[PDB]
């Protein structure tokens, strides 16, 4: 008899089925950020990465596996078959084209679109009741493309939207006043990247309004310009490219706390990209960043955020912009 | 008044001395899975990371600092002077040279002496009370250098050594057996990497000995040829590098353990590289992996494993090898 | 409309199931530590208490209710009704009666074979596919108890048995030798309580047999009576109990050890009670604690542990005891 | 030699001075869920417990440190010795009288400054430097006889206040909204228990105010009667004790999440009983609930949150009540 004979009864031949499994796929190093996130925070069982490239995939899962001993999830596979995503209860995704200088937006969608042609039915396929995580760039856009593929219902297709920025505005908040990040209050909403917007009205600190004790707060006539604080939140991004050439902790840390909230059902409110049709006077299907209540239904409520005239304004002129792209592309 | 002084009364001006500081040399792969494992395992109140590549070390520490709303350590700093280093309990070090075409090993390894004799005595001046943690390669050699530089006491100064290769090791032992790494138990001893020592006697499962069980276990008569498994820790590494470029997430894993175990006095056994003459049959100033008990005063003390022989030969073989190296080097 | 409906916009009407429930029986001083120890490792979405006391069951309820904030378990549940256990993946039990003055062992057996026959039922047929983890004293019997009414598989009843016996011996060596019971192995096997056995053999630090340095090890010739540490084991429960009146903190540790071993599929190895049939030497159904490795679906496998034939001896008297007991007791 | 220098080399005699050590004073309910909390969130590398109950005191002590396999807190100590708290961070009271029926609130209060003028400065004595978080009741008056007697800054002693009344707070608001209470934003201050102000002001979710869409919210035409909320805060703590005989889960987590501010820095905002003498009106040394800032120091900053005139009135017969019994005191 073998050792491991010697050494072991068996009791049980166990037809393994996953029972708190996540999907990553792509591992840039946005994917790998997400994953070692992930992992350290016992989210999963099981984790599966899937991308294209064969030998960067395994050696990117071998190094996972060789920590082993240190994490609390049994079981790390990947592979370019879908087969390997089977009965995932979340799937992340994060592959898609980089814009090339010149490129056109519209052109940069429409790459991502034939990527996502792929990826979308695979993971249906195989996980037909899971819920989809869009982190992939530009992530308002692609979370409608991943909707309309997967024919999924809205409440399971989810993009990581203004999540970061609104951790990037809270870190910066607090910066600003000496409160750690949990204790400072503030929203970013609507159109991922340069159009969003900071909810000024919002912002607070143990329920103590800014706005209300500076009326002037993130106006031209703020003298303390708290504007910049927005600009930085969509810059930041930039800088951190520039002098890194990417990003990848903070995103990776913001989706394992979406993932967190999905996969133990807490019914925290995140903002993140969701269809928001029918609301502040948009009538096209976009996706747009609220603050939704996130629980293993994916997105179960919406918070209706009370905005200004202007604020409004710019949801709506990102909706249309958002529109214009989406009603060209061909699936 | 400015909004902020509206807004928070202000009881004390605080000279924060940090109570738990951890810092990273190098802000490589190796050095940012380092510093993310550390700041998810919330081990320090301040994590400062340094290197000589301003623009990278700024876009790393920026990153990191922007998901601080999703950690617990509340303060990350960075810089290319020492002076941001400051207190720190534990000092890890991941920068080295790498090596150039045509190249010889003596001259790779003085290079790396040239650098420790830059960044030693810099981290010594500012954190003089500190444990020095050496992860650069070579590193038993590396570790003997900032022993050498640093003049701390050798409990003060550990090196990563086969801290890895054990947990590796572990991994595949599971593997073959159907259990999980923690569960398994079997030391890798010595010098890391291709000469390292597989302690065939001490494997074991719920204390039973695998050796015991089956007496050819890791000879060359082992029809289930359990020497594989020592092959494939020492080859898994090269496999990775081929497959990716190189390692990371094992290697910040198994450093964070170690940092856990100094951090919070745990008094845990790992295998880590230490001044190991007098001890073993070892005669020069060399450092070998044995498993040593880790504190907040670095290694307190050693277990002495009982060897063959054979396997003490082999300990003596790689004294002498380091020794023949570390003859050659300039202080 | 209501302040709800003008702040929340509602998507989905959830038939939420929860994807990992547990549920504690029993809310005296062993449950309640059992529930606190889960709550903190998130192990659960959901957690329901089950006790016939239903208004100390509503205030332990509420009380763990108002930590929520501080809390990742969305859902904290109670009732003396078993439908609110429906769909456990874990059930613990550890309930039972208490031994009355010129109460004989059998007749406080059988009242607890009583509520058994009362509590079994009832969990089983609310959570058919659920793993059964039955701490209740006398252990081993009570495991036998919950196997025969249940009508589970045997790798799906559980006896706590010797986990702690374990711990509290690890411990003990670690207190000899300066070293985290982490880093200390050693197995406590057998019948839960005075007849336990030490496992000699397979006491180590990093692989080195300390049977092997010290032959005389745990005999009435050993000079440092190493024996004593195994007799704390049994004494020290006493003790605890002299002292403060009942043990509980302990027990809630290990048992959510276990849990999390169940609900995170680790295959880890634990000492605990099984239905030890045609293993061991033992021919009766009697549970007795062996190193098993559990997960998803319990007891998955068990390690054959190589003993003396006193070690034998002492097993197969424990078994005879047990089964002396057992053929009494009426279903 | 010994078994353990056989296996053992010893490097350091080590002079074992603790890095991060907690005190709990009082080892009943609180103190010990107090403990477990601690215990289970790795806040301290040392954790000493003091009471007058010896046998009680060490029973506890034990039960903990037989779980010590399971914990990573390495050293659990206990005493009636004052010198078994030496070189705390941080020391928590949760000791006092129990205020018999019909025993007036005055003679309670001077009962508890007889047991205080005993513990704190033997405290202070073995930990000058430590922090004082008082979670004995009545909190406000006990925190100002802590100060009183320690003769410490008013930084360093902390009441634990409406911390745990503001958790509750935000635990019903998340029912009534179904959204999980980390999202459910509400402040709960000035005098803990049936005086304490909720601040209706300062309710909300993702920054929508609450009074804002309902601006009836919180008085007597209110038709959702919020002000029950409030009520219920005030009501919980009785029904628990009604149903169980004492509160114990939930204070021992919230003084853990204070514990936690103070022992990784954070600078987070709790709202905690502190020294207001100049704020609101407030004319005389007493000490109320406020939003304060948390950290090493202990309370660096307070928040000052905008209240009516309603509220700040409520405030001052508060401080006139507490003053009232605090000028009878007897030091």
């Amino acid at each position: 008899a073998t050792l491991k004979d010697q050494l072991i009864y068996n009791l049980l031949k166990e037809e393994q089925t996953p029972q708190n499994k996540i999907t990553v796929v792509g591992v840039g190093a946005v994917g790998m950020a997400c994953a070692i996130s992930i992992l350290m925070k016992d989210l999963a069982d099981e984790l599966a990465l899937v991308d294209v490239i064969e030998d960067k995939l395994k050696g990117e899962m071998m190094d996972l596996q060789h920590g082993s001993l240190f994490l609390r999830t049994p079981k790390i596979v990947s592979g370019k078959d879908y087969n390997v995503t089977a009965n995932s209860k979340l799937v992340i995704i994060t592959a898609g084209a980089r814009q090339q200088e010149g490129e056109s937006r519209l052109n940069l969608v429409q790459r991502n679109v034939n990527i996502f042609k792929f990826i979308i039915p695979n993971v249906v396929k195989y996980s037909p009741n899971c819920k989809l995580l869009i982190v992939s760039n530009p992530v308002d856009i692609l979370t409608y493309v991943a909707w309309k593929i997967s024919g999924f219902p809205k409440n399971r297709v989810i993009g990581s939207g203004c999540n970061l920025d609104s951790a990037r505005f809270r870190y910066l908040m607090g910066e600003r006043l000496g409160v750690h990040p949990l204790s400072c209050h503030g929203w970013v909403l609507g159109e991922h990247g340069d159009s969003s917007v900071p909810v000024w009205s919002g912002m607070n600190v143990a329920g103590v309004s800014l706005k209300t004790l500076h009326p002037d707060l993130g106006t031209d006539k703020d003298k303390e310009q708290w504007k910049e604080v927005h600009k930085q939140v969509v810059e930041s991004a930039y800088e951190v490219i520039k002098l890194k050439g990417y990003t990848s902790w903070a995103i990776g840390l913001s989706v394992a706390d979406l993932a967190e909230s999905i996969m133990k059902n807490l019914r925290r409110v995140h903002p993140v990209s969701t269809m928001i049709k029918g609301l502040y006077g948009i009538k096209d299907d976009v996706f747009l960043s609220v603050p939704c209540i996130l629980g293993q239904n994916g997105i179960s409520d919406l918070v209706k955020v009370t905005l200004t005239s202007e604020e409004e304004a710019r949801l709506k002129k990102s909706a249309d912009t958002l529109w214009g792209i989406q009603k060209e592309l061909q699936f």
